[PDB]
């Protein structure tokens, strides 16, 4: 009757501070959809659990030295017994740690002001004048960072490169910069969705560049690994899932 770690992220509207003139304690600070999330897994498994922000802030990736750091590390040192949050099911990353089933589908796109005609990933690799880049230690960082598609490489080198910082700490950085300057971001569709639509001056370029999907991450050979994914496939069954993403995209939208 272990009392479970839940690392996780602070990324609008998967979780977020819970607005409140009541000073709020434990899992109480905090709501969204990776906390209605994480409620119905605790009570389809009955299991305790107390959220713990990842330390670095940083979702996971591997450095030179074949280390990880964030949400994934945080799983592999079994300092977390799972992770509940939009964290991206990957290859590299399938290889130290599970992932259930996906609780949601997305992929990389391009996030940028609207009315320009920029239309593609290409038609920004192509120049040099409008400045883009991602959030670091992520993985769409590193699907341009570990890319061998011409295209993105080119775009890697841009983004990385000495002449400039063109990588951000988070997305709310990224955004502001997109909003404020001549940057675009390449962030994940369900965002851009989010954030679009709460930005009428902003917009989506182009279709995603790859698709993949959100899973809940578990250290390699935990117990609770096949019930996760069992309640999983329910709640997607039930329409539970459907609905708690409308929940928290619900909005006024753009005219
Ligand atoms: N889902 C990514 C993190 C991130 C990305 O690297 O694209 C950063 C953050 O960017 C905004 C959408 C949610 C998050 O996606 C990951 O699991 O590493």
């Amino acid at each position: 009757n272990r009392t479970l770690i839940v690392t996780t992220i602070l990324e609008e509207p998967y979780v977020m501070y819970r607005k409140s003139d009541k000073p709020l304690y434990g899992n109480d600070r905090f709501e969204g959809y990776c906390l209605d999330l994480l409620k119905e897994l605790s009570n389809i498994l009955g299991f305790l659990y107390d959220v713990k922000l990842v330390p670095d802030g940083k979702y996971g990736a591997q450095n030179d030295k074949g280390e990880w750091n964030g949400m994934v590390k945080e799983l592999i040192d079994h300092r977390a017994d799972l992770a509940v949050a939009p964290l991206t099911i990957t290859y590299v990353r399938e290889k130290v740690i599970d992932f259930s089933k996906p609780f949601m589908t997305l992929g990389i796109s391009i996030l940028y002001r609207k009315g320009t005609p920029i239309d593609s990933a290409d038609d920004l690799a192509k120049q040099t004048k409008i400045e883009y880049g991602a959030v670091r230690d992520g993985s769409t960082m590193t699907f341009f960072k570990k890319s061998k598609i011409s295209t993105y490489e080119k775009m890697w080198a841009f983004m990385s490169s000495r002449q400039q910082s063109a990588l951000v700490k988070n997305s709310d950085e990224g955004i502001q910069r997109v909003l404020t300057t001549d940057y675009a971001l390449l962030m994940e569709s369900t965002s851009i969705e989010y954030v679009t639509q709460r930005n009428c001056n902003l917009t989506q370029i182009g279709g995603l560049i790859d698709s993949k999907g959100y899973g809940v991450g578990t250290p390699i050979g935990s117990p609770y690994r096949d019930k996760i994914t069992i309640a999983i496939l329910q709640l997607q069954e039930e329409g539970k899932l459907h609905m708690m993403k409308e929940k928290w995209w619900r909005g006024n939208g753009c005219p």
